[PDB]
């Protein structure tokens, strides 16, 4: 059966409506797997820094009581944690063992079903440390299993969808044996970090008709194909789908993909971060905007004034699910359900319109 793996985040709790998210906003039957982002590491041991830590625990038990099949994982890593967050824990056998033992105890004590390691990114420098850490975790989880009456703790990893970073960071065949699945981060293909700075879509399914050479790697279709080619079984690929888009401020009258941009788009009023918008912000931006669907890339962008936003909607997600089924992938992953219109109060499409569309397509 296809998985629907849903990340939610610690920091959405600080937002104003309609972006104010706490774990009680989670629908227990919406996803097959939930992933909390992110735990940290202190004195080589896993810890959660979250004033709402006790709420998270209560909610975990409540959700799992309501849906005995639900799996809830703890993620550590992410972009801001970077590689530095894993040091000094990773630099010795004794310090990794301390971490791993703390993980098993913590996960069991708080009713989690497994660990997601989203190291952003190992790159060439930390390839070895990451490979070793994953291997030692898998082994320890297996050893824990043989001595327990409970199910084996799951181990997953959020991984790059960029060909160069994939080649640099990962020993893929080994990863295929140690991981239950990958959460393929198939988004951020384009954004305001690029040079030269031109518009491009966050998460195009396929390449543009004019894309040749390396430009042709920056899409979901290519990333999924590449991971499988490198030795990840298709059923262990859980394909990431974003509920946010990337915005640009246009530098000229041109409004097409590849148009000149002067910088990131204006910050949204709720997420307050120049360069992206959550879906509950996008649906407001679309009012008064001009929407274009790329027939080649299979996704929409919209323009209003000097703002250009590449994003995903119900339609582009239905196409992405047809793709994942056709490639026999393990399911879909969402970054992140707290940026869908979870309350339904913004987009006039009911609660969780994007994730519900995915769930529906997966089961139809
Ligand atoms: C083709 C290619 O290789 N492109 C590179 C880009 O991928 C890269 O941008 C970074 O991409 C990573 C995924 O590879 C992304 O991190 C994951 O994705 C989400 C959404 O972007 C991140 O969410 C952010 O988390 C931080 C805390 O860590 C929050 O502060 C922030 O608000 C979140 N943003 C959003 C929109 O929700 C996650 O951290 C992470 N997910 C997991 C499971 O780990 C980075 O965010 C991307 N970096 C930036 C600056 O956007 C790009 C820059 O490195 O380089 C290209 O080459």
């Amino acid at each position: 059966a296809y998985k629907l793996v849903c990340y939610f985040t610690n920091w959405s709790q600080d937002r104003q409506e309609p972006g104010k998210f706490t774990p009680e906003n989670i629908d227990p039957f919406l996803c097959s797997h939930l992933i909390y982002s992110f735990a940290s590491i202190e004195n080589n041991k896993v810890i959660i820094k979250d004033k709402s830590e006790v709420m998270l625990y209560q909610t975990i038990n409540s959700l799992k009581t309501k849906n005995p099949k639900l799996k809830i994982l703890l993620s550590i890593g992410g972009y801001l944690f970077g590689s530095k967050g894993f040091h000094p824990m990773v630099d010795s056998s004794t310090s990794r063992l301390e971490f791993i033992n703390s993980i098993i105890l913590f996960l069991r004590n708080h009713n989690f079903d497994g660990l997601d390691v989203s190291w952003i990114y190992p790159d060439q420098k930390e390839n070895t440390h990451f490979t070793v850490l994953i291997h030692e975790l898998a082994e320890a989880f297996q050893k824990d299993f043989t001595k327990s009456t409970k199910e084996r703790l799951l181990l997953t990893a959020g991984v790059s969808a960029g060909r160069q970073m994939i080649d640099n960071s990962y020993q893929v065949e080994k990863l295929a044996k140690d991981l239950d699945f990958i959460n393929l981060l198939s988004f951020d293909f384009h954004g305001s970090w690029e040079k030269p700075l031109i518009t491009g879509h966050n998460s195009p399914l396929s390449k543009g008709w004019q894309d040749r050479g390396p430009s042709s790697y920056y899409n979901v279709e290519y990333a999924v194909g590449y991971w499988i080619h490198k030795g990840m079984p298709s059923e262990k690929v859980v394909m990431g789908i974003p509920t946010y888009g990337h915005s640009f401020t246009l530098a000229s009258a041109e409004t097409t993909v590849g148009a000149p941009a002067s910088g990131p788009g204006a910050a949204g009023p709720i997420t307050e971060s120049s360069g992206f918008l959550a879906y509950y912000e996008i649906c407001q931006f679309l009012k008064g905007a001009k929407i274009t669907r790329l027939q080649d890339q299979q996704v929409p962008y919209a323009v209003k004034g000097n703002q250009w936003v590449g994003y995903d909607d119900v339609k582009s997600m239905e196409t992405k699910v047809q793709f994942l089924k056709n490639l026999n992938l393990g399911g879909a992953m969402i970054w992140s359900i707290d940026m869908d219109d979870f309350t339904g109060k913004s987009c006039n499409q009911g609660p969780y319109p994007l994730v519900q569309a995915v769930k529906r397509s997966l089961g139809s």
